[PDB]
């Protein structure tokens, strides 16, 4: 077949987790960047977008929208979705906690300027008091190098992706969390991810002033 | 061994689609309702809520939190998740569209009133202009009884659950969507679903104000 093709803005938002997972699985993909309202509306009007939204990924002859469906397909295709129904329960429960947190980080650059610090202090507090404790607790309990099933899954992938973003927000958050740190290093050391973490990869930077109003100059 | 046990408020919210899906799967379940902040703190303190949130469903020895984790497990356990990876992808695409709308419906009672008008307009707009046309098209695309793979999946149950909510909201929205009506009727007349739709089932009423103040009082005493 073809390379998976990613339709999105040139930036992180809702496509980034997929860029990570495909690169983490060692899958070359191509990107067709949505640069204007007109790129979006051509996709909408050509019938590529079931709910009129992106992300969309053309992969194995399907036009897949919705981040979770995109990810679930990719996870399952490349065996990063565990080996049984109980591992997937654990994995889903984990990655849904991550996606809740991660959702707040995606929306942060869109709330009104005057609300930004409030939300950031809220996020930070949720990191320190809810999400990091929960994930440390998981690694602490079983002692293993991976979150689930003692081998690599999408949950380690999505978790570390998020540890990077949290490092960007404030780097003292992971400090009381030894095992989160350790996980970040080990997974960052995997050939596929190491590669994706180097300069020139399809990995995207934080949202900046350009990307933010670009995104508005559509909605 | 035992029946699944649902730990939620006494009402729809984030637990309702699990009630439909287990019902649709023909699975009897018990419900333990959270009435007070104390009930919530007992669950948290027992270490039973991984993110300190509910829904929580005790099922097959596990304590599952996160709606989608719960639903995927049930879905997969009772063969309501399609037969292969590509079917799963259509099911997920379809139900995440439903989830997006459902999220707006779930939050709508905890708006300030100044926001409630617009929010309610937005919900109708999207039902009319995005979601119903999207699923109608799918049904037209293949002419079959079911959304995916021509057998009952979780996608028909979540979508029909939605059609019941849109009817309560405004019964004229579905009028221009004959294929959506047809599905609603056929799914409602499957034994497990028929049973759940009858009066006196665990199916829950629309949120009212006793529900809204119950939830406020539990999280903000
Ligand atoms: C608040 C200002 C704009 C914010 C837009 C953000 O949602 C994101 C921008 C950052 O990348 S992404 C663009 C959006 N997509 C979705 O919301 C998909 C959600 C689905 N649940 C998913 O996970 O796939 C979009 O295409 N919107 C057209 C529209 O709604 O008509
Ligand atoms: C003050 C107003 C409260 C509104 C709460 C609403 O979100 C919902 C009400 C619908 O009945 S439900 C209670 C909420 N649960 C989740 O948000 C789970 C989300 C997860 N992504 C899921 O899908 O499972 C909750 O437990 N909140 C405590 C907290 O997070 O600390």
């Amino acid at each position: 077949a073809e390379k998976p093709k990613l339709h999105y803005f040139n930036g992180r938002g809702r496509m980034e987790s997929t860029r990570w997972l495909l690169a983490a699985a060692g899958v070359e993909f191509e990107e067709k960047f949505i640069k204007s309202a007109e790129d979006l509306d051509k996709l909408r009007n050509d019938g590529y977008l079931m709910f009129q939204q992106v992300p969309m990924v053309e992969i194995d002859g399907m036009k897949l929208v919705q981040t979770r469906a995109i990810l679930n397909y990719i996870a399952s295709k490349y065996n990063l979705y565990g080996k049984d129904i109980k591992e997937r329960a654990l994995i889903d429960m984990y990655i849904e906690g991550i996606a809740d947190l991660g959702e707040m980080i995606i929306m942060l650059p869109f709330c009104p300027p005057e609300e930004k610090d409030a939300k950031l202090a809220l996020i930070k507090e949720k990191i320190k008091n809810r999400y990091f404790p929960a994930f440390e607790k998981v690694l602490k309990s079983h002692g293993q190098d991976y979150l689930v099933g003692n081998k690599l899954s999408r949950a380690d992938i999505h978790l570390v992706e998020l540890l990077y973003y949290v490092e960007e927000l404030d780097s003292s958050l992971i400090s009381s969390f030894p095992l989160l740190k350790a996980l970040k290093t080990r997974i960052s050391n995997l050939p596929t991810v190491k590669k994706f973490l180097q300069p020139g990869s399809p990995r995207k930077p934080p949202p900046d002033e350009i990307y933010v109003r670009t995104v508005y100059n559509i909605f």
